[PDB]
């Protein structure tokens, strides 16, 4: 599937494509394939659910989605989802304050892009996410990103990857009201790592900008933090060439 979507402000021109839906505040994406969306969302969610052997790329060539009740982006089942940002374009992406689960024992989604499975950044173009409700990026798995002109403003986490956060290009730039970047996986085998190989991030956070459990690796990289608490918390390895980790 190779699909275009068109939002203005409260009509939606999209696409008939197998298993694309568009309900009043929904977009559901339900077969692989590329989705092209563009244009002014006033309260919407895309959300992606189609199954953990398929992938999909979503383009964001121009868009601003606000969500007045979950995440503008939920990636409920996927093997991986793309994000693409097209060159010379702003995105921006805004959630809800709090919340509101349909189930409401549910706490996920819990980011403002929020993906179950692996999802990966790239792109030559421009991400504003404003995160009220909670993290700003955050997936169950494996957080990539390759490119991109990246702004993250986040209530608690700026990057969550319980698997894993790389980094490996793009312009970053993190405002949290706990870490910067965080890594959970104490479960798994090769998780729990924070690489950066590449890119100019800066990072704000009350608390670490980089928190992992079990390793943080950078090198080749521009990374300048201002943190409440430590650059670098990780009781595993740290992997850190000199010239790399310095203050904002
Ligand atoms: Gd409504
Ligand atoms: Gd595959
Ligand atoms: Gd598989
Ligand atoms: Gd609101
Ligand atoms: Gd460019
Ligand atoms: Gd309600
Ligand atoms: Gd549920
Ligand atoms: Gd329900
Ligand atoms: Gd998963
Ligand atoms: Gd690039
Ligand atoms: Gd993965
Ligand atoms: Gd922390």
């Amino acid at each position: 599937v190779n699909a275009k979507i068109v939002f203005d402000n409260d009509k939606v021109n999209a696409d008939n494509v197998d298993g694309l839906s568009v309900s009043e505040r929904e977009v559901k994406i339900t077969k692989p394939g590329m989705y092209t969306f563009s244009g002014t969302w006033n309260d919407g969610q895309i959300l992606v659910d189609i199954g953990k052997e398929f992938e999909a790329v979503l383009v964001l060539d121009g868009v601003n989605i606000t969500n007045t009740k979950s995440a503008p982006i939920y990636i409920k089942s996927a093997e991986k989802v793309k994000i693409e940002l097209a060159d010379g374009k702003d995105n921006v992406l805004t959630d809800a304050e709090f919340y509101e689960f349909e189930d409401p024992q549910d706490n996920k989604p819990n980011a403002c892009i929020y993906s179950r499975d692996d999802i990966t950044i790239k792109g030559n173009g421009n991400l504003t996410v404003n995160a009220n409700f909670n993290n700003g990026i955050g997936t169950s798995n494996d957080l990539k990103i390759t490119g991109g002109n990246i702004t993250v403003k986040a209530f608690n986490n700026g990057l969550k990857g319980n698997g894993s956060v790389t980094i490996s290009g793009g312009n970053i730039d993190i405002t949290a009201g706990a870490d910067g970047i965080k890594v959970e996986n104490t479960e798994e085998p090769h998780k729990g790592y924070v690489n950066i190989t590449g890119g100019t991030i800066k990072i704000r956070a009350k608390d670490d900008a980089i928190d992992s459990v079990r390793s943080v690796s950078i090198n080749n990289a521009d990374v300048k933090v201002s943190v409440g608490g430590k650059d670098v918390k990780c009781e595993g390895v740290l992997n850190i060439a000199e010239g790399c980790l310095g203050k904002l």
